This record gives structure tokens, C-alpha cells and sequence, in this order.
């Protein structure tokens, strides 16, 4: 443990950043609970993936605790949180807030940080935030449970053939993060005809597919940032090239084109990936630097349009400079909000395209802005032909969106669920 009480007073906010592996889930959390529990306080407690919302039941084995898809004590996603709040007849209190896994830069994860800072900073609450690598001033190389060898090497980008031959001829099992489920796939195919076992995890298949990890003990794990948040990989060599995807607003749509360097406290967090066990030396073989300006991502303008909808409220302190707007400037009209809410969470909308119809569409019910956009927002599939689907006239149109967000149509989303909303199936 680390903090004794007047934890849970209201006004108090804690960060505990705590290196993975000296027992913060099954140690550490029980604790936190069993002292709430004692004392009667309501108290939330906030996973950011049903991964870790699952291994948050075992630990919490035995206690009053209820958890989402005569308890005090509630357990939930960050995500359940933010979209819980999007009702207005939604909206319960607790007296204690936990967040795990608090520097998440998810949209939602940034808006649940934001509100319970703005609770607590109110004297509403008490709120812990769990991270190794809290939102301000990141250390590339922070402490760990074991030793980690860290090394800059040359690391490829794509398919290779020869001149990298550490990575096939290392005999532990190996983490090796990608910018990019594209990027994941060219670096898995080539491993693969290395003869190495591979498993790849990212936004679409981490849910699903982590438990393949500890199952199969494949020769790589070829991830995106979806194993930063708590992920166990149980190897013994990170591979990390520092770069991400960087989905920005341009010129009003938003585009996934090239990568940033990734921030200091995501490079902290894949080398966190190693170093678990003492008594046992990891590595971390990584290259180039760090770039902790991520203010120009959308993720803050989507952080943004959560918050305004779920309650002056602010982003967690040192995260309010990245608020793009005057707080409450996306904030919905009660029925608008409602649409919005069921884009995000019926139609796997992005929060950025979610506001866009829900603030400017006039019913539930119209399509036609999926058809009615300027021609350079047409969607194309990677065979050049533009998309086409009938609306339930059997009017043929183009796909080619009023609002264009490039995440609808790729990266771990497919045009074919997009057309069965616009099709007017879904």
C-alpha cells in the first residue's frame, strides 16, 4: 500500500503509479475496496477494457461489488462511464472514484479523467488515478519490478529479408508494437515465413484474442497501442519503432495518413510490457525519440465532445491546454444528444462523426447524408471503384459522406458495416 486514509475525503485526488507486476490489481486495488467497503462510501471503480474489468471480478472475489456488461461498490469500463452520462435520467454519484490505467489517450478515458477531476476539484468526490505513467511529465525509462536492458537499434518498418537477424535469432518470446493494423499485418506475414508463431492484437481483436497470448505462446506478439493499458504479454523482448497513427481533423475530415512519434509516457508504457519479475533481466530494443505534443490528434476534440455531452468542466489538469474549444461548446441539445448516443453506441460511430450528424442531421431517420457529400469525400475500395449500395427504393448511390472520417472505412472498422447503416439496415 501506499496511502494510509483521508484518501477517500472528498477534494483528495491520488496518483498511484505504481510499476506492473508489485500487485496493484490483486493487491493493491482489494485493499482500496475493502477500506471503502468498511467505511461505507459508494465508490466507482473504472477498468479501461473488459480484460481488465474481468481480472478486476477475480481479485474483487468475495466482496459486494457489482459489475457491468446490494453492492455499494460499482465496477464498469471507462466507456460505460461516458456514455452511462450521455442519458440525463442516467447519471449516478459515487463519493470514491478509482480509474485504472488513468493515462488512456481514448476519447472516453480523457472525458472520464476530465469529469472526475472536475468532481473532485469541486469537492465531490475523492478520486485515485492508477498509472505508471500519469498525464504531465513522462520518463522514457521509468523504474521497474526487474532489470530492462534498453537498446536503439534499427528496427524495420515493412517486410524485410536479410540484415536484421537479432530479431529471428532471439529464443524468448518477443512484443513487437506497429503503428498500424496494416503496418501489424506486412511485419506478421514476414515473421511468418521466418518460421515464427505470431498473434496479432489491436482495437479489433484485443477483446477476443489476448487470451490466445497465455494460450499459444506464440514466437511474437505484432500489437498496436491496445496492449499499453494493462495487457500481461509474458515476454521477455519488446521490439518499439516509437511511431502511431494519427488520426487529425483536416480541412473537416478526419484523415489517418502517415505517423507521429508516439509520447513519452506510450514509449514507457510498451517498454512497461517487460521488467515484471525480478530476478530476471528483459529487453526493450527501440528507435528514435519521443514527440509528448499529441495536441493536434482529434482524440482531444472527441475527448471534448464526450465531456460538454456528460455534464465548467475541465480535462485533467494537465491536459485542460489540449481542450480545443471553450468548455460546453459541443454540447448537444437534450434530443440531440440522444441520436448521439445511439451512433456511438448502436452504430460504432466515432465520437467526431456521431456529433457531426447528431448537431446538424434533422431526423433519426434521414441517409442522405452518406450520399449527399462534396465528390472528394466518395469512398473508394482498395480495388479503386468507388462504394455503391441501394436505399430501400432501390435508388443506387455512391457512398460519399458529408462528413468523412477515415476510421469508419479502415483500421479495424469495415465499409460494410458503415453501408448497412447507410443502406438504412441498421
Amino acid at each position: 500500500a501506499v496511502v494510509g486514509t483521508g484518501w477517500t475525503s472528498k477534494g483528495q485526488i491520488t496518483v498511484l503509479d505504481m510499476h506492473p507486476g508489485s500487485g496493484k490489481t490483486h493487491r493493491v486495488l482489494p485493499e482500496l475496496i475493502r477500506q471503502c467497503i468498511d467505511r461505507r462510501l459508494r465508490t466507482l471503480v473504472l477498468a479501461p477494457t473488459r480484460v481488465v474489468l474481468k481480472e478486476m471480478e477475480r481479485a474483487l472475489n468475495g466482496k459486494r461489488v457489482r459489475f457491468h456488461s446490494g453492492a455499494i461498490v460499482d465496477v464498469m469500463c471507462h466507456a460505460t462511464y461516458v456514455n452511462r452520462r450521455l442519458l440525463p435520467q442516467g447519471r449516478q454519484n459515487w463519493e470514491v472514484a478509482i480509474m485504472d490505467e488513468a493515462h488512456w489517450t481514448d476519447p472516453h478515458s480523457i472525458a472520464a479523467r476530465g469529469h472526475l477531476y472536475t468532481l473532485a476539484k469541486e469537492n465531490k468526490c475523492a478520486l485515485v488515478l492508477m498509472t505508471a505513467t500519469p498525464p504531465g511529465k513522462s520518463e522514457p525509462f521509468p523504474e521497474s519490478n526487474g532489470a530492462i536492458t534498453s537498446e536503439e537499434r534499427q528496427i524495420p518498418d515493412g517486410e524485410w529479408r536479410d540484415g536484421f537477424d537479432w530479431i529471428t535469432e532471439y529464443e524468448g518470446r518477443t512484443a513487437w508494437f506497429v503503428p498500424s493494423i496494416a503496418k501489424g499485418g506486412a511485419i506478421a506475414r514476414t515473421l511468418r515465413q521466418k518460421g515464427k508463431s505470431v498473434i496479432c492484437l489491436n482495437s479489433k481483436t484485443f477483446e477476443k484474442d489476448y487470451s490466445r497470448v497465455r494460450d499459444e505462446k506464440p514466437d511474437f506478439v505484432v500489437t498496436t497501442d491496445i496492449s499499453e493499458m494493462g495487457a500481461n504479454l509474458d515476454v521477455s523482448r519488446v521490439i518499439d519503432g516509437r511511431t502511431n497513427i494519427k488520426p487529425e481533423e483536416v480541412d473537416g475530415k478526419v484523415e489517418l495518413t502517415g505517423t507521429r512519434r508516439v509520447t513519452t509516457a506510450s514509449a514507457a508504457q510498451r517498454r512497461g510490457r517487460v521488467g515484471r519479475q525480478d530476478g530476471r533481466t528483459d529487453e526493450y530494443i527501440y528507435s528514435g525519440q519521443c514527440d509528448d505534443d499529441d495536441s493536434g490528434l482529434v482524440q482531444w476534440k472527441e475527448a471534448q465532445i464526450l465531456l460538454d455531452n456528460i455534464t465548467v468542466a475541465t480535462f485533467y489538469g494537465p491536459e485542460q491546454d489540449k481542450m480545443p474549444e471553450v468548455a460546453g461548446h459541443f454540447r448537444l441539445t437534450e434530443e440531440k444528444r440522444k441520436h448521439f448516443r445511439h451512433l456511438l453506441t448502436h452504430c460504432d460511430f466515432t465520437p467526431w462523426l456521431a456529433w457531426h450528424v447528431a448537431a446538424n442531421v434533422s431526423s433519426v431517420t434521414d441517409r442522405s447524408w452518406t450520399w449527399e457529400g462534396p465528390e472528394a469525400n466518395a469512398v473508394d475500395e482498395a480495388s479503386g471503384d468507388l462504394v455503391t449500395f441501394r436505399s430501400p427504393n432501390g435508388a443506387e448511390r455512391t457512398l460519399r459522406p458529408v462528413w468523412k472520417d477515415a476510421r469508419m472505412f479502415k483500421e479495424g472498422r469495415d465499409i460494410k458495416e458503415f453501408v448497412a447503416y447507410a443502406s438504412g439496415r441498421r
